[PDB]
């Protein structure tokens, strides 16, 4: 109960407090010496272990589905995700996945189809994915090619979907292709897809600069039942955008544990390096630079807080979500960028903590909107809402 | 209540909400056309109306004192000056001065002298002054050097203080001088000095960007009683900074308000101004400058309130309130500096709004610890803490 | 001659190391005690005195008209404005305005044109100004509203003009106008409009944070002679353009100047203020922010005078000169503020030097294309080169 | 009137735009501009980096064939380009190397530095041994200067080396060794006691082949290339292979990397023009939102950020690398350029991984490439925070003399 701390601003409830201190006692005992050497045998033992351990019910909405609550906790999940990804970015991942990828199931799944799923997604004992982008489309979501026919019963599928995570070790991928009701984010449909769906084509394995599971899916003309299909067809893109906006806050919580590891690297070497007849920590342009890196960090962690807190409270977060994880990304990469620096040499050393921080954060200010689309829709938000008040 | 208004935060309490609303009234009523030619008889005019309206009194410590509780509730004096410095500059300077001028008697006073000024300062009848900085010395202020003589029951006051907030109007200034019990910061007194002291000249007004009540007072041997001392000799030092404890997150939610005001402006702007067929709001760098400076302001207020909320429980609150002003004065300079931008040529010329805020945040950035202090101070209590955590 | 100066660069001709000399003690003399209180007047006496020093004449071109050369030399007048603006923003101020409101002549003017202004404006006795800014479009130049209407032998001018540097002050102004012959940026004309044409009318005195004679121009029907026309009708815009074009790097080149007065100032106060028991230039942070203001004043420099080195080639720098105004006024902003915060209370203090260049650069971000239409400027000429090669 | 270019321009020899064109450079700098890129495009197609011990040793033997390994090396008759370093002529040859790839930039970038110390404080006979080879490529260079405990703090480092007859016997470790493990040669400082601190160090040319000497582990680090650390048990070298005189091993060091200090900016300039060539590739052909990537606002406002870094770079470079060709030193200019080339370069590089999305950090792309590449540039010789001391020192001291005169 340190006065100080982050924990005891009146955004948190007692049970957050609780479940800060449970994470952190559980990763202090479950990683201290994560595998990056076969990432993905290291995500099915992570995916079981948060799941024995009750972590990945947060992520699960509906409580007689293997949910925490009815409704999905977004400062416990928001928390979750910073804690794992101070100690591992790769046990961050793993949580995160497990959410991301059944969050569609949660918000628009029928009763069979929840039931089906999201137990087994809430005790780690089914690998969840989430495929939205493609090769030539990306960031530009309602331009999707990936086909969707109906013939009969089923759905043939057609095209492909490329940085799918957990690509190769999902158990089933939510997959958003075009079933053309109508042009462009109009004509979207969401389907759950289990991994044994014959057609389903593991193209490749993508290397990235933060290894971890993450594929180019091919559809051979893999017929799934229209039955697994989630919500009404032409209603896949507002799921993708819904269950996007559910974890999007938890996205800048990674952001913000990696900078807070950066952090506690940076100072434990600024107090140790002696140089110069004092230590690197005595300088003025050490003390600027960690007080710099600090006060990233608390705008960061207040910024993510504010949103969890508010979305939380029921409340649409879509300026609030989109500040956090814009700032606490940018602000991740500064802050690590800065503890490299006061690493010297060993700030680049393969295998170091740095190192490994500087590669686990570049990637995050990418994916689940590039920081220059969080600011596009921050800056039409304010003129929507400038409109709104003068309209009145 | 808005929902995504900063006044819904749990940082704040229901009192909070009520004096927000109350104070934003008074300003709208009072505010309307600030006079800034004649500053000393506006200055006065203020500081009498804010006391009759009771706003005086949240920066007085006692009941019977003329104080609204026998502590300072900081979150109330931030949100005054955040929503006075939103309207006008000279508005949050009256009634700022009024709190940093008699702090030092509220945090050392004797019942006599508490009683003797603290009443006429809340109700606006006696116009307070803090006189710390000198010619030669600012940000140095233990190698101050204005000299005060024992001399029977008397102090013989020799020397010069310098940009003393209103100098020449003020009915009393708080002093600080070298009485010389030990070196540097430990030789230091504390004095009351009315303005009708014998002796007491006021050398020359000063002309600042922003023009307010601004003086040199030349202390011409100026007799004043060993009564008149506030606490021990010796003990000045520690006032004089205790007393700037009190308001330094006050000066960041004024700063954060003359942001916000700088983000309405160029809200209002953008989308009003038509250009190249469509308006200015319309082109990208136009949203994310303005997401930019919403952006800054949101974090600035978390950090402020943060920081206020946490000395309100009886925190210190050393590293927070640094961060704060730091961070809400360099950033309102930024949100102002983008909407002069955004008024083109309108935010140069003399008068408007814009063009106001740049000569006003300015200075909150050099006085009450210029930014570079405040960045070493939170570097260096980052390192303390550190390695308080080793030690353990 | 100092091996580290900027003057020693190869940029430079010896003509140039002898101009900046020479602007140099013309100011150190003239420049000493500039009076701030009526601008109007000192401007008028700015511009007789740089006249008649023969400062003026490098901002015109071709020598039968009182110019330096039969070219406008870039890399002279950068030098004149940023040694001016050194010591004074008004004096920098005088003599650009004498360069920018004559250029369009010197670019497209008859004979009879530039023999009936140029030679006055090279000696300081016609007061110049440009009037292309409205109170709706500004930097939406192409849809100006000013008119002017074909009547006879004359042109009939009607509406506002407004920003008008020199307005009240100047002997003529060159105004761009609406002619009608196509949409938009095709319908424009320039017009030579001399200060007492009847019609014209000094509508309002225009106050802005750095001060100096500035007007909205309102037009009452006033009558120009078809003479009086610059270039073909239809041909404003792109004479408009041109103009700006020759002197966008001199902006620069007075940032530059500003920023340089700027540190200057800083490393005088960081060298003597005591505190702390030694001086603020021994502490760490005072010595990076030095730094960072001086490696932003060599960046400023070097891209000021590659762009106008480049174009006194005979080359165009529509990428170069844009690369400097935007680097240059934006670097020089940072670099002021450095030394408003080096000095403390004192940088706010009105009348100091560095509290006078706090107010004086910021204007110089927002005219002559303001910073994001720099940017653009740059972006697109990259995408542009790019999809030729 | 005069133009600085003419008949040569006549000659479709000159880019008017380009950097090139300066005045900064001469005719010999454009000559051997072109002739390195010629070498590089038909060199550097495919740089294997699985085994960068084989691929740097291939890549010193091929620049030294073809005689870019000269211009590192002072003194015509020792096999070196002139009797001076030409500044201007070594930057050009990095930051063209850097712009195809990394690993040979570092090839030739190490035969300067490793060499840097004989060149300037080689005896006759020292320079006749070693440098012809290195200039040839028949041999690699290794300068040995940082420690464990001591990388900024170079007066603090504790190498023994003790005087033993006519000999000196060292003890201790190196460690961060550029070409550790490959290179024939080290150049290493040791302390010699005459003096404390900054004042007791001393130089030596150290064979590989010198027994004692030992590569004691190959360091990994996030753009892979020869270095490891160094162990010297009871290592005797002749009094001869000492460098300069016994104390002066501090200012051997020192001068030494300001030889090469604009070197190392104008590689990271290299490093940004190529992110800025990604950049634009990426920005004209990627289609999205029925337009390309540049037709958007902030995509052409941060490719013009991009371009305004990289010509503040290159002027700030080659502005330094001229005045040093002058004759004069360039304490401050030198350090200008590092700290903003290095700067910039990351920033520029950061930009253009951006504009990539998702391919911007896979493996294998040129941009994620270029962002392990950079990280480096802004820690050694000179982390940024002291070539800002440096300037701002700089100018404090000038303006003192200015006030005493
Ligand atoms: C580690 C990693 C894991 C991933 N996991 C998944 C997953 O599990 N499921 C899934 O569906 N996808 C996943 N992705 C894909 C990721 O969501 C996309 O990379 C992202 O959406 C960007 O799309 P893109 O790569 O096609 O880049 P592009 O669409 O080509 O955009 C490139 C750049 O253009 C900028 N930009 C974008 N829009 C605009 C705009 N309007 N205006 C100006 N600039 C703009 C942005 O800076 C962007 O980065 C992953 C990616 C990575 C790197
Ligand atoms: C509008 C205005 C109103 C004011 N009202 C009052 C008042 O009412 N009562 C009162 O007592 N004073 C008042 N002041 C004075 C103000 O507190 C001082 O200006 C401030 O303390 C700085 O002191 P200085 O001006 O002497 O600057 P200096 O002490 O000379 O410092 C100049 C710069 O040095 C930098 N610096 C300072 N310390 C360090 C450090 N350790 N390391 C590195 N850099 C450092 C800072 O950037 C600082 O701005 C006012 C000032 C202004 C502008
Ligand atoms: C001291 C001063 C002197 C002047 N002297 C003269 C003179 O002598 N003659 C004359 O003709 N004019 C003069 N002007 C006018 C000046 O050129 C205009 O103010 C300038 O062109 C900006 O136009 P505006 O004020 O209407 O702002 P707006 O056109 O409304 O632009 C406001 C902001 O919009 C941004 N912006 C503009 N275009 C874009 C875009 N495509 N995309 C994104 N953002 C954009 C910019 O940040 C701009 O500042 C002067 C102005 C000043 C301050
Ligand atoms: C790829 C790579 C290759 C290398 N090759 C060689 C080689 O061939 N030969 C060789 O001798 N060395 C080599 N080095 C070592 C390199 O020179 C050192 O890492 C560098 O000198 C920094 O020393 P350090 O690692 O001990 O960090 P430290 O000395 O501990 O400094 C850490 C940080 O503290 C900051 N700092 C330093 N001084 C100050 C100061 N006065 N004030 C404020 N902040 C300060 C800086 O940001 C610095 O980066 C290499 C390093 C790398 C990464």
């Amino acid at each position: 109960i340190d006065p100080h701390g982050a924990l005891a601003w009146p955004f948190f409830e007692a049970r957050h407090r609780e479940l800060a201190a449970g994470i952190e006692a559980w990763a202090t005992q479950h990683l201290a010496c994560v595998q990056h050497d076969d990432t993905d045998t290291t995500c099915r033992k992570l995916v079981r272990a948060l799941g024995e351990a009750g972590w990945l019910k947060y992520g699960v909405g509906g409580a007689q589905y293997g949910g925490h609550g009815d409704t999905i906790d977004t400062r416990a999940v928001c928390l979750l995700r910073e804690t794992l990804a101070n100690h591992d970015g790769l046990a961050d991942f793993a949580l995160a996945m497990q959410g991301l990828g059944s969050g569609a199931i949660t918000l628009a799944g029928t009763h069979e189809q929840k039931i089906r799923y999201l137990p087994r997604v809430s005790k780690g004992e089914a690998i969840a994915a989430f495929a939205l982008s493609e090769p030539d489309a990306g960031s530009d979501v309602a331009a999707m090619s990936l086909q969707a026919r109906a013939e009969g019963d089923c759905y043939v599928i057609d095209g492909d979907k490329t940085w799918i995570s957990n690509g190769g070790i999902a158990d089933f991928y939510v997959v958003f292709a075009r079933t053309g009701e109508a042009p462009g984010a109009r004509g979207i449909s969401a389907f759950i897809v289990d991994a044994d769906t014959p057609g389903l084509q593991i193209a490749e394995r993508i290397d990235v600069i933060a290894p971890h599971p993450l594929a180019r899916l091919h559809f051979d003309s893999a017929r799934v039942p229209r039955s697994q299909m989630l919500g009404a067809p032409g209603e896949g893109f507002k799921i993708a955008m819904r269950t996007l906006d559910v974890f999007r806050t938890s996205v800048a919580a990674a952001s913000l544990g990696f900078a807070r590891r950066a952090l506690q690297e940076g100072l434990a070497r600024a107090a140790s390096r002696k140089m110069f007849g004092q230590t690197l920590g005595d300088f003025q342009l050490t003390q600027t630079k960690l007080a710099q890196m600090a006060l990233t960090i608390d705008s960061s962690a207040l910024l993510v807080y504010r949103a969890a807190w508010l979305r939380d409270q029921g409340e649409n977060v879509t300026r609030e979500a989109a500040m956090a994880k814009w700032h606490a990304s940018e602000g991740a990469q500064q802050v690590i960028d800065a503890a490299v620096q006061l690493w010297g040499g060993m700030g680049v050393q393969s295998g170091t903590t740095v190192e490994r921080l500087y590669r686990e954060i570049r990637a995050l200010r990418i994916y689940e909107g590039a920081t220059e689309v969080q600011q596009l829709i921050v800056g039409r938000d304010l003129l929507k809402a400038h409109a709104a008040q003068r309209q009145q």
